[PDB]
């Protein structure tokens, strides 16, 4: 088959950074066969077939992006080694890009017993809601949960009690999927 041989080497250590704007960034480390052609990159949605991605770049180059990810979807990444129509086997890994959470939490005491919780929602993607979870420091087990309008970017939390410190963390969630939390704690 391939036969003239000395193996064509795939490369290693394959690394990916995400979210930072749906730009997908993949990395490795050179391969080992000597006068190599390039690289050849393959990005794939774990599900159906027809939105698979691929780009190529030269031998003395490490790294190659791609833009406009699905947030909370499963990619898998692919990378071959090419010298001339002759390929390696790919090394792989898997990648879901994180949904974007909401930013800068704000607290304002607003009675004895309520609390008015802010956030700045984050920019261009149509949220499904916020969910948001609140519990005494000392009893996080105690937490009561709200889900709140993707187009609001506060919420009113009631009938806390007097002279304790709360936990409060909102999240994006984007079809069943949920960025980190942003959290924060207040004293009523």
């Amino acid at each position: 088959p391939r036969g003239s041989h000395m193996e064509v080497p795939q490369p290693t250590d394959l690394s990916f950074v995400d979210i930072t704007d749906s730009s997908i960034g993949l990395r490795w480390t050179p391969l080992n066969s000597s006068t190599i052609i390039g690289y050849r990159i393959t990005v794939v949605a774990a599900g159906e077939g027809i939105p698979i991605f691929e780009d190529f770049v030269d031998s003395s180059v490490g790294y190659y992006t791609v833009t406009g990810l699905e947030p909370g979807i499963d990619y898998d990444i692919s990378v071959y080694t090419v010298k001339n129509g002759g390929e390696s086997t790919p090394t792989t890994l898997t990648q879901q890009t994180a949904v974007p959470p909401p930013t800068d939490l704000r607290f304002t005491n607003i009675g004895p017993d309520t609390m008015r919780v802010t956030w700045a929602p984050p920019p261009s993607i149509d949220l499904t809601n916020f969910l948001v979870r609140y519990s005494p420091v000392k009893n996080e087990e105690d937490v009561a949960e709200l889900s709140i309008s993707p187009s609001d970017n506060a919420v009113v939390l009631t009938n806390l009690l007097p002279g304790t410190e709360y936990v409060v963390s909102v999240s994006s969630v984007y079809e069943q999927h949920e960025s980190t939390p942003l959290r924060g704690r207040q004293k009523t």
